[PDB]
């Protein structure tokens, strides 16, 4: 009883104001690096785990790099766009609601960069509402960008930037289930809502909050041009491994 997860909703909207020297005007999440867009990557990973249609969520603006994004992956998808970028991701992430068409899928950032393998260990029919993805493996990320998870078994006992004991690292890659966004009501929304914050939530309100290891799984998170070096472009090749992105 492992289940394929068919659709995964991959939030593109941040501006990447760190990565602006490198990126200019466009998105760095529409930026090439390595020859393909940042998105494409956490996308690719997910269609060699045989996801098949994506909700790609993008700011205000860019329907059309969303769109050649899917066209060129040769994937289904629907484009949606967020009007209140400065709500954070976790808003990014309430508004894929009426667009997802599944109980349990895939939740990726645009900016999350890990191989296929990362999620191997992601597919347990087990009880949970989130499951998030979590890694040791520090080598590449910048301890800063990550959000710190305390996990005791596979549970999420607390989760944010500046908790004082912690034993892995936010990936920004979830499985999600159709419950969570009963929790869209219980922010204020006159302030940024990171998705870490939701997964606090969570765990604060009674649900199941679980997680899954990357185990070795080389990963990062792209935010600044200092994550950009000789081993994330080896990541980068292996992702694109077979397909012409
Ligand atoms: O992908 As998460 O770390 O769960 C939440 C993300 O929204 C947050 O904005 C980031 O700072 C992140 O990297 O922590
Ligand atoms: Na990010
Ligand atoms: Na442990
Ligand atoms: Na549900
Ligand atoms: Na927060
Ligand atoms: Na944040
Ligand atoms: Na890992």
């Amino acid at each position: 009883f492992q289940g394929a997860m068919r659709e995964a909703i991959v939030l593109a909207s941040g501006a990447g104001k760190r990565l602006r020297s490198v990126t200019g005007d466009v998105p760095k999440v529409f930026y090439r690096f390595d020859g393909c867009e940042l998105v494409k990557y956490p996308m690719i990973s997910l269609m060699k785990n045989g996801v098949e249609r994506f909700v790609l969520v993008v700011s205000e603006g860019y329907r059309d790099l969303g769109e050649k994004v899917l066209n060129d992956l040769g994937v289904e998808g629907i484009v949606v766009e967020n009007k209140k970028v400065e709500l954070g991701n976790a808003y990014s992430f309430f508004l894929s609601e009426p667009y997802v068409e599944s109980e349990k899928f895939f939740l990726s950032c645009g900016d999350s960069l890990f191989p296929p393998s990362a999620l191997k260990s992601a597919f347990s029919e087990d009880e949970f509402h989130i499951k998030l993805g979590v890694s040791k493996r520090s080598d590449l990320i910048d301890p800063e960008k990550a959000s710190k998870v305390l996990v005791n078994e596979n549970r999420i006992v607390k989760i944010g930037k500046r908790i004082d004991q912690y034993n892995y690292f936010d990936t920004g890659v979830f499985v999600m289930t159709k419950k969570v966004y009963s929790l869209k009501e219980s922010f204020s929304w006159t302030e940024d809502i990171s998705l870490y914050h939701v997964l606090q939530k969570a765990v604060d309100t009674g649900m199941i909050v679980k997680v899954f290891d990357f185990g070795n799984a080389l990963w990062t998170e792209i935010d600044s041009p200092a994550d950009l070096n000789s081993k994330v472009y080896e990541l980068m090749s292996k992702i694109k491994e077979g397909v012409a992105c």
